[PDB]
Order: structure tokens, then sequence, then C-alpha cells
């Protein structure tokens, strides 16, 4: 499958490139897109190389989307395009796994009515307000949302996700 | 089965951090052992907590060995019980995964006569006057030990490792 990842400056570094290389090893293709070409780089100081800037980006190409948190999905959060490939993924009922602050991104592209998952507990009012079912679990599937917390629910985030990946 | 990784203050973070989620992601025990008991913080500023003091630690009660680098093995090859776990593990032809510095610990267990892998290139005379061939790849499989060299390589390190512990 051909896996993109939504990122920028200031990503928790884990939630990156952990997925990153779990995916990797499974024997599919990722892609790193974020505001331009180059490279970002983690609140932790790990640097990614960016394949692919937003505009560049077809929803349809891509099987799957990876969110990781940070500080990241505040800015990614304003981009029209971004946001585009999001929802249109999301709704697709293409395999969706977020983390932390990923679900920013989703909150903004005005799919989670109805829906059911988890976040930092940091924004859980956040995620409700927008139309979810909030739950404090390490990992929560919901369909095609597959939704951890933070850097330590990592192994269960990655465990039920590559399960939806063929 | 138990799975055991040695390190101290300094690790590479992503070294031990991205293996110790995948490894429990496949259903194993994962225990951290250190100088003692607490937290220990990698090079970029992560914590991860230890379980078990060198001193604790039962060889035989282990069932496979991860051997992070960073700056930890230039001290943990010092520590005479860590390199006794170490020795032991790996004449028993039990699995034992190295990564970057890491294999300044098995230089100092005496186990490396005859024996074939890869580090980080800084230390590869140091890993061929210990009596090993050294060669440059992703990763090496020589029996029981899997080797790699640096960040980049994991994916490939954790594919073949997790082979060894079906």
């Amino acid at each position: 499958m051909k896996v993109l990842f939504l990122s920028a400056d200031g990503f928790e570094d884990l939630e990156l490139i952990c997925p990153l290389h779990r995916i990797k090893e499974e024997g599919h293709e990722v892609y790193v897109a974020s505001f331009e070409r180059g490279k970002i780089t983690g609140k932790h100081g790990y640097s990614v190389n960016v394949d692919l800037a937003f505009e560049e980006v077809g929803p349809d190409e891509f099987d799957a989307l990876v969110l990781p948190g940070g500080r990241a999905p505040e800015i990614v959060r304003l981009n029209e395009k971004a946001i585009e490939i999001t929802r249109k993924m999301f709704e697709a009922g293409k395999p969706v796994a977020s983390i932390c602050h990923g679900p920013q991104i989703l909150i903004s592209a005005g799919v989670l009515k109805g829906r059911k998952g988890t976040s930092t507990i940091t924004i859980r009012d956040d995620v409700v307000n927008a139309g979810a079912e909030w739950v404090n679990e390490e990992v929560v599937v919901d369909g095609n949302w597959v939704s951890s917390r933070h850097p330590g629910d990592l192994y269960a985030w990655m465990r039920e996700f590559v399960k939806l990946l063929k």
C-alpha cells in the first residue's frame, strides 16, 4: 500500500519516526507530505525528509493516512489542502491513524460527528465539541479510524493499524 | 518471550524506544535494565523507566537481548554484571540485537572472535580488533547476532530480529 503522513516542524518525533519504520518493515511505501519539500524537524531534534508538498498530493493516490502529534497539527490544520486530503480519505473509508494532537486536523476537516476515538486528554473537550465520543483508552478502533493518546501507546496503536493494511 | 534491553543515560532515543514498542506489539514482555532502577534519559531528551538493576538480572530468565546505541554502551561495557549477562546469553545462542555503538558491549564481553557483523563505522577498527569481520550493511544476521549501523536501518534491523523471536 502507499501510506501518507501529514506533518510539519514541531512533530512529536517518535509518533512520526517509529511508525515510518514499522510500516516500511511490512513492505509498504511511505510518503511524508508537508508545506514544502525539504526536511522538517521534530520537537526533540530529529529530522525527516519531506517527499511531497500538500499541493502535489492527490487523495486518490494513497491508500492510508497517518496523523502524528506534537505541535505540528496546530499549523497543518490551517492548510486547506491538508484538510481536504484528510476529509476525502477519511470519508472514503481508508485507514486513518491519529495520535496525540493529530485529531486537531480531523476536527478541522469536519469528519468527527458521530465517531468515537481518543487523543491526548488535553484536547478531549475539543474532540467532543466536534461531535465525537472521546474515551480514555490506549487504542480505539472506530471502523477505519485508529486512535491513540501519546507515545506510551505506540505499540497498541501500530498493532491495530497494521491489521488494516493489506 | 522475555526480552531484555541493556542501556543507560545517553542512549540513542529511537534505537531504544522504537524496538521496545515493536517488540511489545508482538506480545512479548520487555524489560529495561540499567545501573539502577529509576529513569534514564536519551541523547534527545526522551525518558524511559528502568525495570531492573543489572544485579537483579538472571541471564537464564531472559530469552533475548537488545543492545541499543548512543553513548550508553561506553559506560555499560564497564559493568561486570552487564558483561556477564551479555556473554552468557550470546554464547547460549539466544537472539541478540545490536545497533550503532551497541557492539562495544559485545567487544568487552569477549564474544566476537570469529563472528561477523556491523556497527557504526566510527568503531569498525575496534570490532575488527576484537576478532570479528566487519561489513557495511543495513542488517547482518550471523547466527543469533543481528546487527545494524544507525537509526536509518531500524526497519531492517527489527524485521530480521523479530523473525528470531518466532
